[PDB]
């Protein structure tokens, strides 16, 4: 029913490495007065995390961004006057959403089309051969977004079939994948390409206070990658997809929510966040024994390349499997934490690391990944 | 190759109708001095709209929002002090872009619940036999989006295939056709369910002064349409789609922008934008030329359901159409327009119109869309 190939996916990290000891110095910088003074060593050594890539520079997230009317304010309010507006403008704003977007946007852009002709590489393609995009950005507003941008650096074909998204979100890695397959299926000849850009450092907010507000600043890294799907087997293709699982949880879509205020893009977390994906992982569990319930206790998954959204329900996965399944699992997912969330990113990155570790032909895969709504999607497949 | 069936849509316009007078008087009172003061008159009455539907009335847009700090700027700066910030409190500020959203927000997942329900209803399904939702909202910063709000008040099935987009504006009345062909492609018996629910009056911005400012206020309308396409016909088909074509124009990305700034969403047309979209009508008469090149001169396109962007290209489109084809094509294209531009949701409303008027069993359909970035997608069917 779904037969779809996979050539491996083109990595490319933020070059901007901010080191965890300066986001915490940062932020003890920002707010000397706070409650959560004393939680810091602690709470940032539990991420597990010494430094992260980024699009930008911290500098470009901390700075201060200004600019006000001003003169209007004046006119409504002689010399006196000019001199309290000079006094009020003194005074260091929050950089407005615009102000934050362009030069993410401008980083988005550049690291996608570069994981792009990246992807098209590792295929063995050329950008001509595309028939369908898929891109994925979701911290970045921006529309035309990341698909026509791409169709004209790289550049595609005018009658390239395009489709963006931006509220995948960290389900971006098994959504289009899924997606592709389908595409592939109505056409097995068709060329996809998938393209996940994120600048997910612009939800990092100097201003916010909140015991999950550091968490937010410590937890994201930013990445852009790219990976090419066909209908029929190539010699670059190095995993088949067999199956896609859906999953959604009712009454459940405040706990991880992406707002956008007039001074840039916020995620907000709740702390049943975890606990809410566990029944994800349950859910799939119970898909994968379902679906080897007639089939020899042989079945038996060998690569888990699994996008939780954190260590804690990585542990929590640890736990879960079935009778005795190997330890070393998690192994690649655990690797990607260590150097930041990377959202919509994730999956091709740990399917990256997985396969630059060496994988033996026929070694069974699952690709898993829970995004905000708490929606999450899993893929069985089988490596080549 | 592509085989997928379309029952007829539903549309569910803005509540709050908005007389085109009334934004000609508001604006005129917003900018007392104005170079475009003399133009209004003339300006207005080219657009030939007498008044539009929006999801919330005109006072939600124009009102003021207000909401600042104001203790950090007092402290910064005794009682003449409060006095002074009092003093700049009382100016009118615009609203922030989360002001705007909200109610906005609001109104896009009740409007697209209601159409989505429609249009169950019209294909004479339950909620619980959709497999694949496809929605497209480009106004109304939403993350989780209109899939999951949708899944959750429905409801749909856990293991449904949400699909959101958000980047697709004026071509996802096409763009979402062409996909969900190729799911029911990869699958016959799938049921996709498109929902396009565009609070697009987000973009009225009393503020910015420009000709073409005038021209976004009178411009667009509010909607909120769905359809559902299957894999195999039911009695409730209405229309079957043949064929799909895709076109894009490099170096065009900036004529139609949609910039997210910190107070509000706002939609800027660069004056060449119509003469770009005629590039796509030309390119689509030779898609269909070539296409029924070998074919007879028999093959005739009966009805014209086409979205170029406004009334202008709409006369070009007339006059660019080969030989002596029937003079009211664009007949339920024009009837759209002059209740505004749905954006998105423009062409299931020409579909409706156009279905709402009669058709004949065999008529030759073409669906026609341009979009931001100047891209276009075409899709030709058979009515049923």
């Amino acid at each position: 029913a779904m037969a779809a190939y996979l050539c491996a996916p083109a990595v490319i990290h933020g070059e901007h490495s901010v080191e965890t000891r300066e986001i915490v110095e940062e932020v003890r910088g920002r707010h000397p007065h706070a409650p959560w003074a004393p939680r810091i060593d602690g709470i940032a050594a539990s991420t597990g995390i010494e430094s992260r890539g980024w699009m930008l520079p911290l500098e470009a997230a901390v700075a201060p961004g200004g600019g006000g009317d001003l003169g209007a304010a004046r006119e409504a309010l002689e010399q006196d006057a000019n001199r309290a507006i000079a006094a009020l403008k003194a005074v260091p704003a929050s950089q407005t959403v615009q102000e934050r977007t362009a030069p993410a946007w401008e980083a988005v852009q550049a690291y996608g089309e570069r994981a792009a002709r990246g992807a098209l590489q590792i295929a063995g393609l050329d950008v001509a051969d595309v028939d369908c995009l898929i891109t994925s950005n979701s911290t970045t507003p921006a529309l035309p977004g990341l698909d026509v941008a791409l169709a004209n650096r790289l550049p595609l074909r005018g009658d390239t079939m395009l489709l963006p998204a931006t509220q995948w979100a960290c389900v971006a890695g098994t959504r289009s994948l899924a997606l592709a397959a389908d595409l592939v299926a109505a056409d097995p000849d068709r060329v996809v390409l998938v393209v996940i850009s994120e600048a997910l450092s612009t939800t990092y907010q100097p201003a916010d206070d909140t015991l999950e507000s550091l968490i937010v600043r410590l937890l994201f890294a930013d990445t852009a990658v790219a990976a090419v799907v066909t209908g029929r087997p190539r010699p670059e293709s190095v995993l088949r997809l067999d199956a896609a699982w859906h999953h959604t949880l009712p009454g459940t879509r405040d706990l991880h929510r992406l707002e956008t205020r007039a001074d840039g893009t916020h995620f907000v977390m709740d702390r049943r966040g975890p606990r809410a994906v566990q029944e994800t992982v349950t859910a799939m569990w119970e898909w994968l024994r379902v679906r080897y319930e007639d089939d020899p206790s042989s079945w038996h998954p060998d690569v888990l390349l699994a996008h939780p959204g954190g260590t804690r329900v990585l542990e929590y996965m640890e736990q879960t499997m079935p009778d005795e399944w190997p330890s070393g699992l998690l192994s690649y997912s655990r690797d990607s934490y260590t150097s930041g969330n990377r959202g919509g990113a994730a999956v091709f990155d740990i399917l990256r690391r997985a396969h630059d570790a060496g994988q033996k032909t026929g070694s069974r895969a699952v690709l898993y990944a829970a995004a905000p709504g708490l929606t999450a999607t899993a893929l069985e497949g089988e490596w080549l």
